DNA sequence: CTGTTAGGGTTAGGGTTAG
DNA sequence: TCTAACCCTAACCCTAACA
C-alpha cells in the first residue's frame, strides 16, 4: 500500500453514484460495464489511458464495498 | 502551551530511525518512544502525560514526516 | 470440491482540522 | 503562525456464508 494513491475524478464519481443508487452490489460484468463507463468519461482525445489512471473492475468493486461500509458506519 | 511539543533531542532520535525505515511497527515504535523518553527524562521527576512520548505520537510523527517530504518533493516540481 | 464475495478487519497517501 | 492529531478512503487481508 506504499505506492502513490489513486484519486477518483469528480466525473467518475458521478457515474459511480448513478450506478450505486440503482444497485449497490454490481456483479463482475456490471463492474466491467461501470469501469468502461468511467474510463470513457476521463480519457483525453488522442491519448491512451495510463495504467495508473484507468479504472478497472476491481477499483470499482473496492469503491462500492468501501462506500457501503462508510454508510453503515455513518448510520451508527 | 497545552499541546504536545517535540523536543529537539527526540526529533533527532526519531530522524535517526526515519532514515533507515519510515514505517516502524508497534514494537519498534515502543523502542523509539522509550529511547526518546530516556533522553528527555530528568532525575527524580515523572514525565507528565502531555510531554511523555508514546508509540502513537511516534506513529503520527512518522506519517506526518513522510507527508511533509512528499510535499517538499512536489514543491520542487 | 472449486470458486465468489460480503463485510469484519488493517495500512497508509493526500489533505484538513484543532489547540 | 505552526504542526500534532485527525479525517477520508483506496487497497488490500481474512473467514464465514454462500452457490
Ligand atoms: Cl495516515
Amino acid at each position: 500500500r506504499r505506492g502513490s494513491r489513486f484519486t477518483w475524478r469528480k466525473e467518475c464519481l458521478a457515474v459511480m453514484e448513478s450506478y450505486f443508487n440503482e444497485n449497490q452490489y454490481p456483479d463482475e460484468a456490471k463492474r466491467e460495464e461501470i469501469a468502461n463507463a468511467c474510463n470513457a468519461v476521463i480519457q483525453k482525445p488522442g491519448k491512451k489511458l495510463s495504467d495508473l489512471e484507468r479504472v478497472t473492475s476491481l477499483k470499482v468493486y473496492n469503491w462500492f464495498a468501501n462506500r457501503r461500509k462508510e454508510i453503515k458506519r455513518r448510520a451508527n
